[PDB]
């Protein structure tokens, strides 16, 4: 019950079209669909060989070029999981096998079924007290509405979001009461806003990298209080803070090939607990 426990990792597969066909902010570098093929499997390799969560792998879809993302398309609180309706049409059918894999961990499922509301999970910061959702191009109102009656426990307020980021481009938890922020204008306001809508004044964790707020936090049992962050290669100001934080196990994880098409950490798994 204390927050960031999990058991289960839900991930899927690289297809080889997302190299060329997968959706992305700005126009850049090539993507090394093998390489990224190669992080992705360590990134897997971290949650269920060292972290000893029982990891399920979906198959890749090569008609779904962005099908690796499984954060945009599920967001679960506790027992219950949201199938979102993905902000951009080719994503939709994501849903599908994620919808499969959760009746298969036997979830309680709630699916967005309006035609005019959109998510992505991406969107979504979950604080283990509240919902932050990002209105974004790719999620609206009508979308946090849902979540908001799906997880009616809790509080849920909307964050403005600028351009091709989402809510969670510049910032997710870090630990309990703990918010990972961008130093960035953009990410400091969405804090404030953040900070001025919740019933509590959360901790912060102030990076100079908004890229690499974006980490993964892990209360495993018997083994520690876990984040995976970006590496030193990747951000080595960044690296810094997190290497501050003495009583965290800390793994550096690379996502260099998948951030080309706007893919960091959180964006790759979908976390549950199950007891
Ligand atoms: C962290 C997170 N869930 N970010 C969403 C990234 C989506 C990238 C993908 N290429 C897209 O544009 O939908």
């Amino acid at each position: 019950a204390a927050f960031g426990r999990a058991t289960h990792a839900v991930v899927r597969a690289l297809p080889e079209s997302l190299g060329q066909h997968a959706l992305r902010s700005a126009k850049g570098e090539e993507v090394d669909v093998a390489r990224a093929e190669r992080q992705h499997q360590l990134y897997v390799g971290v949650l269920g060989s060292k972290l000893g969560l029982q990891v399920v792998e979906l198959p890749a879809d090569e008609s779904l070029p962005d099908c690796v993302f499984v954060e945009d398309v599920a967001v679960v609180c506790e027992e219950t999981a949201l199938i979102t309706r993905p902000g951009a049409p080719s994503r939709r059918k994501e849903v599908d096998m994620m919808k499969e894999a959760l009746e298969k961990l036997q979830l309680n499922i709630v699916e967005m079924k309006d035609e005019n509301a959109t998510l992505d999970g991406g969107d979504v910061l979950f604080t283990g007290r509240e919902f932050f959702v990002g209105l974004s191009k790719r999620t609206n109102q009508r979308g946090a509405e849902i979540l908001a009656d799906t997880f009616k426990d809790y509080a849920v307020s909307t964050v403005p979001v600028a351009d091709g980021l989402h809510l969670k481009s510049f910032c997710s938890m870090a630990g309990p009461n703990l918010i990972a922020i961008g130093s960035s204008e953009s990410a400091q306001k969405a804090l404030k806003i953040m900070q001025q809508m919740s019933d509590h004044r959360y901790d912060k964790l102030t990076v100079p990298d908004d890229i690499a707020a974006n980490c993964i936090y892990l209360n495993i049992p018997n083994k520690g209080h876990v984040l995976l962050h970006r590496t030193p290669e990747e951000y080595p100001e960044s690296a810094k803070v997190y290497e501050k934080l003495k009583d965290h196990m800390l793994i550096p994880v690379s996502m260099s090939e998948l951030e080309k098409v706007d893919g960091l950490l959180t964006c790759c798994s979908v976390l549950i607990n199950k007891k």
